[PDB]
């Protein structure tokens, strides 16, 4: 039976999450700094709380979906007092240390907080294909986790609330320098007469093959084998030099191959030209 | 009826692969290497091990060549270039379109003919039907020479200009870098909190195999110049790469990939794209 | 940290499991009906279990890799009260329905059932690249999936179990059609001079870009759009009568290739000569 | 430099023929039996021929895309005498020895055959990837084979006019046969709520791994290893009926799936159940 909650926070995500639960019919109570991001889920039939603290009241679960742990400060500071007895589930980004520095505040202030990582976009909201890393006290994510099922599947780390934000950075460095990639490739592309739909079966088949290369590197790296069988650092150097210099001769912005050329001329200062490029993963082991 | 015999210069881990691939498959291959201890299991297993570069141009009309650079093909091929007139060089080996078309004149100079090419598989994929490479230049030199060339992989010939096989190439490379760089900063961080490759490979795997979906929703919408923020804005973008430095940082990890990421969405958000999709960060990457 | 389980089934696909699942470094209690084939796994560190009831109660994660679900009843039916507390995740292929009757059984009996359809070879079974539509209920999958990641990717479609057999048909009707095409192909290559290695370049290019083709006709037959465009079905009849008679000159069997005029015929008797081969989907669908 | 010619047949492929020429800058005259099928071609600047044997007058080449080689013999045949010194490119399927009794017709009129088998829908008319196989007198080929190159890369494959042919066959009888798996996949699809846009993913990954499997088996039949290493005939039996009974619980018609389970129940009584499915390959092999 569809338990009822409070959802502050309306962006894409938000949205989605709120329109999932008015779908498996949880009693939902909404808020957003932004009024009018709350009118469609309003008229579907969620109640409009008239403040911040008037959500949190309403329910003892509050899932929050906010772009970082200061605004959920910004958010809930007035009428910290109130949250005592509450559950939050903090669906928002940032580090292990901010979203440990949250749990603190909240608790501080008679609360629980549940730290998550949504792994899915909005359009993956309510699938159930979709993740969500989740950490923090046991006993309150177990009797909450039933609700925080609607949304997506749970993935219980732990007991410390910087756990999900661990596994969900762990992730998004990935996601964001391949889309970043991606963003280059369609640059270098448009320069070229050809729109991203012309490279798409080309980039995606790119990106297909990747598994391979994560599970022969992952061995490798963990025996600590970084020999040059397969790559020698030196090729791929000039394969990024070449990137670099191929993007400046179309007008491209270079700032991004720049960085990637100067990290693997540090890699060969330190010697490594005739190992592999997983060898740089030493390089990053040092601050 | 038979397959072609052909000269391959280069035994790197590519060109070992490949003459692996070419003797499996029955052509006549003649070898030749600067490190000539390369060569030497291929010899076994049949090849002939030409004396000096210029007699392995001379066994045979077809050269192909695996070499780190451009620059590489002008040292070997040099010293006999004028003994290169006939001779149908595929060079297999990365580099600028402006680098590969200048390398073609050079060959077209010396009375021979380039088809410049580029591999998209690692030296494991050489010889299976999965794996493919990039073809451009003259086509009647190109069709003369791919059935031997669909030995090694799949052949996608992109045309007659010999510079849109390293475009491709290098359109293809800036991903695979740049999601390979990601990969081994999520290892470092995974390190630096008690876990190792194979802990974070099941969440990495999940991660790049999401990523199609990505680029088809962004193609269209990045081809139309449709950059809302109806499924992301650039703001919380640049907190989530923030979040990665600090997250990297905070863990003793080096922090110069990660700060190129901010310094790049912070751009944008100077430049007035917070409240669209981090898509529009290709309107300043791109040429105009 | 690796969980420990039971693996029943050591046929190609349980081998390479229980291979991936001990490189892991997961504690496996294996059986198989000829027990010759546990020997290699319980020389690399497996527990050969003595009997069926040993292995499901050694772990409450109990893996099957059988040929159906019939063998499932065989072998589990015994010591079914035991099978109390247990999840059950079988890997094997039926249909939904089936699927669906074991699911009931397993629960009659006070166990879980989770159905999976591995999508790889023996092969793939322990790489990232390789994936497995599971269904069932949500929170035994979520208890067990880490396990399960060891052997591929984890596609969780729902809560019937009917779901991950549906998936896997709805791709192994393709897969099937697609390789009997291969096996056809190299007998009229061999009765033409022909090996499977001379014919392997074109029959790979063949099938590489067959994906176009998916994404060109699907949103056509979404839409209803069954025009003669790009093809017609009489051009098509007269393709497949010449891939028949291509075969019967060359002293190929054509029980296969006449099944596949059959079906053309019938497309030409229901008025669809004009229209593409793909109006062909409104025979096949249910009224 | 682009040399003129004559096309006649303008159906799908035609129409894209004649677009592609006439967008290089060859002098193109046109004919077709339904004459308003010429209409667009001829406002785009091609030359409308009056009749068939006029069309042939125009050029030395004249190019055929037409539904098979009995629509050449009903069109050419009323000015066959008029055929001598014609390269006749004919760019429509037929047998092997139908393509070889079109080049002997041809070449008893004083003219030359060049068969020609595309390998790719009209879409892919003037892409530089689409290819097409040619076969018949290599002089007449490599006259006009500049002038072809406008359409798709050239591949030669000899000098016999049925070899383009038969390469067109070998993997036409793979396109079909996985496209009518496709058409099964979406019609189970549609009997279970799901459109081909929700399994055009899973369908697109099923056909891309298919070259793994060529390969495989290719090396494994040429050298007669059929064992069950991989996979074993009775399991592919199973495999087969449980597509079969899925269709039928869900309403779909099973003639193409009974097709493929005779197929496996006639390895079976060969004695194959414990090996490959590809032993099934002796089965379909010449005596
Ligand atoms: N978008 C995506 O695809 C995914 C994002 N995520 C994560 O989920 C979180 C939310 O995602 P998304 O919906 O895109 O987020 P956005 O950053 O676009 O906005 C989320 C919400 O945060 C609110 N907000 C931000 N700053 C403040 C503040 N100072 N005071 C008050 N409210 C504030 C916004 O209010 P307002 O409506 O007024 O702007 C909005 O409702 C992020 O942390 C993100 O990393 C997870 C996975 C996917
Ligand atoms: N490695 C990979 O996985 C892939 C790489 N490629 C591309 O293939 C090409 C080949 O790279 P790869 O096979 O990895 O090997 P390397 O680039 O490490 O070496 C290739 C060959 O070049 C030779 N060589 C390099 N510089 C010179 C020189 N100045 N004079 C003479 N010979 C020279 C080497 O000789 P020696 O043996 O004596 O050192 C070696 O045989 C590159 O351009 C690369 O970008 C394509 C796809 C995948
Ligand atoms: N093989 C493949 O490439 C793939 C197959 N699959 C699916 O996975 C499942 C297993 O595959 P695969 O390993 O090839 O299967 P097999 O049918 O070849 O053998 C699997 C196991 O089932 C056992 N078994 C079969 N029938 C009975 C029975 N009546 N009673 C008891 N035990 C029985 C066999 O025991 P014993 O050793 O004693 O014969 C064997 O250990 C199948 O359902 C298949 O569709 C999934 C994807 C790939
Ligand atoms: N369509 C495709 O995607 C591909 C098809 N092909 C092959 O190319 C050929 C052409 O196919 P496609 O372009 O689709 O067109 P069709 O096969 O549907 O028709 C082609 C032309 O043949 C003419 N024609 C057919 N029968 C006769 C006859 N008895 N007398 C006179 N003219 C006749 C038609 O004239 P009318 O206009 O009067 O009907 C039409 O212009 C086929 O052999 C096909 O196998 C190869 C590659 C891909
Ligand atoms: F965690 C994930 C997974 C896929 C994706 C995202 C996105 C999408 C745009 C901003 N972040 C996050
Ligand atoms: F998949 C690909 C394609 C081109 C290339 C590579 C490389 C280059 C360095 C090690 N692998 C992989
Ligand atoms: F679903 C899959 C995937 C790969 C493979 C198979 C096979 C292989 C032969 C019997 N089944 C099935
Ligand atoms: F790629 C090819 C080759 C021959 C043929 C086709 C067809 C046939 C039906 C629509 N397209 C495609």
């Amino acid at each position: 039976r569809p338990a009822p909650l409070t959802l502050i926070g309306l962006g894409p995500m938000g949205q989605a999450m709120g329109n999932a639960l008015l779908d498996r019919g949880h009693g939902l109570t909404v808020w957003n700094r932004t009024a009018s991001r709350a009118d469609a889920l309003v008229e579907r039939g969620a109640v409009r709380a008239p403040d911040v603290a008037a959500a949190v009241a309403a329910n003892e679960l509050v899932v929050l979906s906010l772009t970082d742990y200061d605004a959920m400060y910004a958010l809930l500071g007035p009428a910290a007092d109130a949250l005592a007895g509450k559950v939050v589930v903090n669906l928002s980004s940032d580090t292990p240390e901010k979203t440990r520095a949250g749990a603190r505040w909240i608790a501080e202030h008679g609360g629980t907080l549940i730290a998550g990582g949504v792994t899915c976009p909005p359009s993956g909201i309510g699938s159930p294909e979709s993740s969500a890393f989740y950490s923090g006290p046991s006993a309150a994510f177990e009797r909450h986790r039933e609700t925080l099922r609607t949304l997506t599947r749970t993935d219980y780390r732990g007991e410390d609330p910087g756990l999900a934000a661990l596994w969900y950075q762990i992730g998004m460095v990935m996601w964001w320098n391949a889309m970043l990639g991606y963003l280059q490739a369609v640059a270098l592309a448009d320069a070229n007469g050809l729109k991203a739909a012309d490279i798409l079966p080309h980039a995606s088949d790119t990106v297909a093959g990747l598994p391979f290369f994560l599970r022969f590197y992952a061995d490798r790296i963990d025996t600590g084998h970084h020999g040059g069988d397969a790559d020698r650092l030196a090729m791929g150097t000039a394969s990024v030099e070449h990137i670099l210099h191929t993007m400046a001769d179309s007008g491209v912005d270079t700032a991004l191959p720049e960085a990637v050329v100067a990290f693997f001329r540090r890699g060969e200062a330190a010697g490594y030209a005739e190992n592999s490029f997983s060898s740089m993963v030493e390089l990053l082991k040092k601050p």
